[PDB]
């Protein structure tokens, strides 16, 4: 799949809000994951022992590691579709090190919209909702190329 600029635009300017707010939108983000699929949450050795959300919104490891990946995203976003280098280390840890199924991409793919349109309503309407849609589908097709490549294909 290609983006159009239209859509990267649509993209970047409703990125550019949340990188306003690094590590608001990491908290929001990984919280919602756990709480909508707890069966996530154990795949993180580090956070396993978390049991409500008011733990989860305390830890500063959890927030430490929200800033980590939504830092990461937003380097692979904006590239606008030339992230062949950047998704190249990301897949082989997350496949033969942490074991991540292309199922749980996109559960956090659905966290991200959700935490989006609550907090970004005006700038997060159908059309950049649609676009943040493909993107993050783009990521997940590329990756799941990488996966069979490196041998894990789950
Ligand atoms: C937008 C999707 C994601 C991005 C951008 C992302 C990014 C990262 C980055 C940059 C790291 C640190 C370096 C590394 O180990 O490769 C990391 C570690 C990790 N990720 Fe992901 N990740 C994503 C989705 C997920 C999902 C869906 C899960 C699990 C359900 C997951 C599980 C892990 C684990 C277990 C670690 C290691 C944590 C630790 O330090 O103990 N990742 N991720």
């Amino acid at each position: 799949m290609v983006l159009s600029e239209g859509e990267w635009q649509l993209v970047l300017h409703v990125w550019a809000k949340v990188e306003a707010d690094v590590a608001g939108h990491g908290q929001d983000i990984l919280i919602r994951l756990f709480k909508s699929h707890p069966e996530t949450l154990e795949k993180f050795d580090r956070f396993k022992h978390l049991k409500t959300e008011a733990e989860m919104k305390a830890s500063e490891d959890l927030k430490k590691h929200g800033v980590t990946v939504l830092t990461a995203l937003g380097a692979i976003l904006k590239k606008k579709g030339h992230h062949e280098a950047e998704l190249k280390p990301w897949a082989q840890s997350h496949a033969t090190k942490h074991k991540i199924p292309i199922k749980y991409l996109e559960f956090i793919s659905e966290a991200i919209i959700h935490v989006l349109h609550s907090r970004h309503p005006g700038n997060f309407g159908a059309d950049a909702q649609g676009a943040m849609n493909k993107a993050l589908e783009l990521f997940r097709k590329d990756i799941a190329a990488k996966y069979k490549e490196l041998g894990y294909q789950g």
